[PDB]
């Protein structure tokens, strides 16, 4: 589906997205709640950030296509260069 194109670049975004600039937008947009936000920024912070934003993909995987575009929204706005990655832009 539309999330094929989130997948298949999950692992630059797990790796590069800081969830914390992510969330406030996202939670204003209405497409993560107060309890999603605790979970994605209250969990270890670890040696590797390899999958510091695996939950956070996880958890907008299960919010329709208004999570998809509001989740691509912010990544135009605060990751523009990942944003190119997952549209195809140029
Ligand atoms: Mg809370």
């Amino acid at each position: 589906a539309l999330w094929e194109n989130v997948e298949c670049n999950r692992h630059m975004l797990s790796r590069y997205i800081n969830p914390a600039k992510l969330t406030p937008y996202l939670r204003q947009c209405k497409v993560i709640d107060e309890q999603d936000e605790d979970e994605v920024l209250n969990a270890p912070m670890l040696p590797s950030k390899i999958n510091r934003a695996g939950r956070l993909l996880d958890i907008l995987h299960t919010k329709g296509q208004r999570g998809y575009v509001v989740f691509l929204e912010s990544l135009e706005f605060y990751y523009p260069e990942l944003y190119k990655l997952v549209t195809g832009k140029e």
